[PDB]
């Protein structure tokens, strides 16, 4: 909840996310095989970046 | 970006965490994982949007 403790957090969210609006773009012109794999490595940043930055503003409020 | 913008977007995704985190507590099988899943990813795109938004000026 610090602004020190969620800058890191929030920029890993961040990258992920512009990876992944990356990986959409791309999504247009990439070969299937290449896409699912992309989106694949794509969402699993984006859900371990979100669930880190969740599981650090829960055990925030547990205070 | 500012304290008020990000507060429902940190509560929406601390809820989809603590729902997540729950389905997975208890065991691509329910409804509620699909509905935590599908809560997951949308409360996670729409804070990233935004941090994303917010910085350009």
């Amino acid at each position: 909840m610090t602004n020190t403790d969620l800058k890191p957090l929030l920029d890993n969210l961040r990258n992920a996310t512009e990876f992944w609006n990356l990986v959409a773009a791309a999504s247009a012109t990439d070969e299937s095989t290449v896409h699912n794999r992309s989106y694949r490595d794509a969402l699993d940043w984006l859900e371990s970046a979100a669930l880190a930055l969740g599981d650090a503003l829960i055990a925030q409020r547990k205070a």
